[PDB]
């Protein structure tokens, strides 16, 4: 899996369960292609979302369905999703894991690269 | 000024200064249109973004231009940009703060909202 | 004012008021010895914590009471407190800006340091 | 393992690697007991903290030394350290990790509790 989404609830203090995750990748013609999508396990994770062969050099967006996820909890959130938008560079062997961190008003990401 | 974004930088502790911001406003035909731009002060706002008679109600995104900065500071940045996508006015016209902290691999983000 | 403190509800999307800060010294055999307190106000931040006079070199340490503004909202919290240690004037005076974002499992701290 | 400590570097992109963390229980004379401590792997986590037996209910202090990580990385940083205050209560099976995200002058900590 050489890339990997993690999802936090900052209020639950859990993972972020059945939370939806679309990726997108830039086209040669400026516009976002849909590329893998899933919805978080227990763990706060969409398992297998590409490969190796796939999941070529280029800008990619990864968009997390905050909204629909504190609406299933009954909570008012702010935001209508959280989308993290980076390029992929090949230096040496490399993992992405893209971290959020979710409260109703707020989120933070990180990534995490690994040889 | 119903609408403020500050801008902060967590390598330096200071406010991230001469950062570009750009706000979009959805249309009705669901694309992005230009709402607003401006350029980070010394403050990390860029004073001025919109008045209460144009920003109506409606899905706003917020981009902050992180990947100049960083590239600005001689600082190899992970994101291509910051974006925060919210719906504004709903219940009626509010203040809103957009809050943003940087780190060349991470960032987070935080609204205040007020009456 | 060279010590400020921000202190924001990533929940409720808004400053975290009456929240009580305590401010403490490190002492010469160690100890932490209290330097100032307050209560945040309605724009989250307590005023008037310390002066340039009494402001002087040392270790500081912050200590926001989190769990009795979270038992106060009737959300159970996680932490005692959120606590930030700092080295302050070390090159001279500075004038800090402590900003803190509370969610009932989770907390981020920044610092703003300017001449 | 219950009790583990994840630690992230948000410049590098990376786990914050060879970081000294420091465990601690509130005694009933209200000092802080050592309890527990390591230093985190390629992984960002100290193996083996703790066991079912010895991780009782109380208050504990996780103290994550940041500013030897950051000294040894050639980067100034802000805090003398990231220390995390809470109860550990069991309601039913409980794992805790704590995670804790660092930059240079800003911190973000979250607790990830399971089942």
């Amino acid at each position: 899996c050489p890339l990997m989404v993690k999802v936090l609830d900052a209020v639950r203090g859990s993972p972020a369960i059945n939370v939806a995750v679309h990726v997108f990748r830039k086209a040669a013609d400026d516009t976002w292609e849909p590329f893998a999508s899933g919805k978080t396990s227990e763990s706060g994770e969409p398992h297998g979302l590409t490969t190796e062969e796939e999941f070529v050099e280029g800008i990619y967006k990864v968009e997390i369905d905050t909204k629909s996820y504190w609406k299933a909890l009954g909570i008012s959130p702010f935001h209508e999703h959280a989308e993290v938008v980076f390029t992929a560079n090949d230096s040496g062997p490399r993992r992405y894991t893209i971290a959020a961190l979710l409260s109703p008003y707020s989120y933070s990401t990180t990534a995490v690269v690994t040889n």
